[PDB]
């Protein structure tokens, strides 16, 4: 297995959520931008692995699950089996990350991205080792019900260039947003 990544758009009141949707109208090249980070794998005869929380996972169009082209993992405490169109249920991301090094697994993983939401973000990034966070600024203020956890920027120094990943302020819908990359080590 590959690196533990976390991927989040975000308002600049640190919101990700409201009422299961987005807090801002659909950003179609922002969900290219998830899509492409999460999808694209350096190893050959491997694929990414999708971790998220069973809200996240339902915030998803039908239609849209799994993401195509990566395995998918739903946690929860409370399911009995991964949801219909899921590939793994784990009950806490410390076992979700130990499946990942089992022998159905560990030849077959890439990266590990974190995909939300908030419970499981805090946890991946208040956990000692090598963390990258992508995160989309979204420049505006939106109405929400779920948020982003703090970034102590003394441990996750923003990266000043990435490869793969515009550096320029985007547009969409009137929305102003631009991508970032953090990365920690400890
Ligand atoms: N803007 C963005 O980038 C993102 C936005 N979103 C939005 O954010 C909201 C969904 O987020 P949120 O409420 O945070 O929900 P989560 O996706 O984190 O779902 C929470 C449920 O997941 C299970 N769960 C969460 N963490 C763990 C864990 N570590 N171990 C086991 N089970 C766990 C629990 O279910 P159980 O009770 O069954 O145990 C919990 O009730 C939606 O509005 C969605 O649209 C989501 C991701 C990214
Ligand atoms: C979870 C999430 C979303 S919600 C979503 C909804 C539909 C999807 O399928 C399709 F096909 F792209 F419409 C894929 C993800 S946008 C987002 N942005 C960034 N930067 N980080 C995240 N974690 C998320």
């Amino acid at each position: 297995v590959g690196s533990l990544n976390c991927i989040v758009a975000v308002s600049q009141n640190m919101g990700i959520g409201k009422n299961g949707d987005l807090p801002w109208p659909p950003l179609r090249n922002e969900f290219r931008y998830f899509q492409r980070m999460t999808t694209t794998s350096s190893v050959e005869g491997k694929q990414n692995l999708v971790i998220m929380g069973k809200k996240t996972w339902f915030s998803i169009p039908e239609k849209n699950r799994p993401l195509k082209g990566r395995i998918n993992l739903v946690l929860s405490r409370e399911l009995k089996e991964p949801p219909q169109g899921a590939h793994f249920l784990s009950r806490s991301l410390d076992d979700a990350l130990k499946l990942t090094e089992q022998p159905e697994l560990a030849n077959k993983v890439d990266m590990v991205w974190i995909v939300g939401g908030s419970s499981v973000y805090k946890e991946a990034m208040n956990h000692p080792g090598h963390l990258k966070l992508f995160v989309t600024r979204i420049m505006q203020d939106f109405e929400s019900d779920t948020f982003f956890p703090e970034i102590d920027l003394e441990k996750y120094k923003l990266l000043p260039e990435y490869p793969g990943v515009l550096s320029d302020v985007q547009e969409e819908k009137g929305i102003k947003y631009k991508f970032e990359v953090y990365e920690k080590n400890d």
